[PDB]
DNA sequence: AAAA
DNA sequence: AAAA
DNA sequence: AAAA
C-alpha cells in the first residue's frame, strides 16, 4: 500500500533544555518496503513565536498531508494522533467520547474537529481517501517524525551564534558534506531512516547528545566558531 | 533451572496487512544461559479456519507445554499471560478477583479456569511441576515467541503462490540453506534466538520488511 | 548543566533467581555531553541483612548525593524518584496527595517526608539547589543506576564460592584488567556507560546472562575455579 | 490527544 | 514510589 | 488477558 503521513517535531531548546518552539511540519508519502521516504514536503514554524500549547501542529499536519495527499493519490492519510484508527471525518462529539482516551484527549479534538472533520470530509468526498488517527501504531507516522528531526536540523544549520535543537524520541543525525541522514535510534522499528540534501554552513561546529532531563531524546547542539 | 514454556505466534496476513488467523504454537525447553532453547516442540493451526478471539491459543499453549513437560521434567511451566506468576492449579473465581488485570481480563480466565485449573490440579499432582501464568516477565516464554515466529516463516515456506506472514513483535528471521534462524530485535532482552533445521525449496524469493500498520512488527512475505 | 543523581542497585540473587538483598548506593555528577560520570561516590549496603520492603534505600541516596554536591556544586540533584519533578523541600501532606501517583505511594512519601524534606529544605536554604523526584525522566539518574551495576559487581568480585548478581535493567557489564565498564543496552538512550577501577582477582570465572524471571534484566554469575 |  |  |  501506499501511505501519506505527517508529523510536526524539532524543537528549539533554551539552555536549560526546555522546548521554546517547535521547527518543522512534513508529510511523507511512504511505499514498500516501509523504511523512509523519498517524496515529501516540509513547511517551517517560526519556534521564536510559537505556541506549544497552541495545538497548530496537528492543524499544519493535516493541510501538508492533504497538499501531498493530492499530488500522489495514496491508499491513506496518516495522521499523527492515537485514536485507534478513526476517521477524521467520523469525529464528532459520539464518537470522541467513546474512544479509549484521556479525559484530556477527549475535549483537545471535541474543539479540534471544528475544522479538521469538515476538512476531512471534503476531501474524502473528492477523492475517497480516509484520514486516520493511528499515532503511535504507524510506521508511516514514525518515519515523519524522522524527516521533521532532519529538517530541523537543516533548519537549524541555516538559521545560525549557537542553537539548542530537541529532537523528536530516540533518533540520531548523521552530517555529511551535502547532506543529512537521520535514522531510528531503536532497532525494535526495523531500520526506518530518511534523508534529506542541503549545503552544510562553515565556520560552524556540531554535536549529538542526549538531553539530561528527558531520556531516550537527543539533542542536537551548532556552536559558532566565533 | 529448567523451564518449559509456550507460545502461539504468527498470523497470515491479507493484502491490507490485516491477521487472517495465527500459525505455529511452540513448547520449547529452556537451560542456562537462557538464550534459546535446543528441545521443543511445534503445532500448526489452520490459519484460515481460526477465530481470534477464540482462545484456543492458551489451551493450544498448556497442553503442548505439558506434552513437553513430560518429556523432559522441567523445573516449572511458563504460560503466555501474564498474571503475575500466580499458579494455574491455584486458579479460581476467589483468587482471580484479587488478580490487578482489566474485567476484560477477569472474565476471560473465569471462562478459562474451568478446564485449565482442573488440568493443572492433575498435572502437579502426578509431577509437582506448577504451571504459571507469567508472561511478560518471562525469558523462556519469549523464547517460545521468538520459535513461533521461526515455525511461521517454516509454515510459509511449506505452503507457498504468494504469503505474508506477520511476525511476532520486534523479531527478525534469515533464511539459510538448511534452516531458519529467528532473533529478537531487541537487545534490551540479552540477545535471545532460535533456529530451526528444514529444507529450503527452490523457485522462492522472500522479504523482511516493516508492517507499515503496527510499528515494531515486521512482515515475512513470500513468491513463487 | 551540572547533575548529582543518586540511585540504588544491583542485588544479590539466591539460586532461583530470588533477590535477597541490595548492594551499592552511588551518587555521580553529571556534565556535558550527558553520557558517563567522572566523579562519584558509593556507599555499599549488606544485602544479607536489608530490608527490600524497604526505602532504607532513598535515605541513603539523599545523602549520598548532598556529600556529592558539597564538593562539586551542582545546578541540581535528581533523585531516583518518579513524582513529576517536584522539590523534595516542597513535600507536604497537601502536596503529596496532589501527586498522580498511586495511593501505595502517597502514603509512603508522607512517612518519607517526616525526615527528607527538612533535610532537602536545609540544602536549599544553604545553597539554593533543589533536590528533586524525577526518577525515570533523567539521564543523570540512568547513569548513577549504571554505576550502580558496576559498583555491584565491584563488590561481588571483592565478596566472592560462588555469586550472583542481578544487575539494574538492560545493562551489560565488560570485565577488564584493572577496571570494570558498564554500558546500557538500549541504544535508545544514547549510549550511556560508566568505567570504575577495581584489581579482577584470580581464581574465580563469570558469564554474564539473561535473568529468566524478569526480563530485560542480565544476571552477573561468579563461580570460583575450585 | 500532541511536544522535548 | 522503589527493587530484580 | 492474547494476537498483528
Amino acid at each position: 500500500m501506499r501511505i501519506v503521513a505527517a508529523d510536526t517535531g524539532g524543537a528549539v531548546l533554551d539552555e536549560s533544555f526546555q522546548p521554546v518552539g517547535l521547527i518543522a511540519t512534513v508529510a511523507v508519502l511512504v511505499e514498500k518496503p516501509y523504511k523512509t521516504s523519498k517524496r515529501f514536503l516540509v513547511k517551517y514554524a517560526d519556534p521564536y513565536n510559537y505556541d506549544l500549547s497552541g495545538r497548530q501542529a496537528i492543524r499544519d499536519e493535516i493541510e501538508l498531508a492533504i497538499e501531498l495527499a493530492r499530488e500522489v493519490s495514496p491508499d491513506v492519510i496518516h495522521l499523527n494522533s492515537t485514536l485507534g484508527g478513526i476517521e477524521v471525518r467520523k469525529l464528532d462529539e459520539s464518537t470522541i467520547d467513546a474512544l479509549q482516551i484521556s479525559d484530556r484527549g477527549k475535549e483537545i479534538w471535541k474543539e479540534l474537529s471544528k475544522d479538521l472533520q469538515p476538512l476531512a470530509k471534503k476531501f474524502w468526498e473528492e477523492t475517497g481517501i480516509e484520514i486516520i488517527a493511528i499515532g503511535k501504531s504507524s510506521v508511516p507516522v514514525r518515519i515523519a517524525e524522522i524527516y521533521a528531526g532532519i529538517f530541523s536540523v537543516k533548519w537549524a544549520l541555516d538559521n545560525v551564534g549557537g542553537l539548542l535543537v530537541g529532537l523528536p524520541r530516540y533518533m540520531e543525525v548523521e552530517i555529511k558534506k551535502d547532506k543529512i541522514i537521520g535514522k531510528s535510534l531503536d532497532p525494535r522499528e526495523g531500520g526506518l531512516y530518511g534523508e534529506v540534501k542541503t549545503e552544510v554552513p562553515q565556520g560552524i561546529k556540531w554535536e549529538l547528545y542526549p538531553n539530561p532531563l528527558v531520556r531516550r531524546f537527543m539533542v542536537f547542539e551548532i556552536t559558532s566558531k566565533s
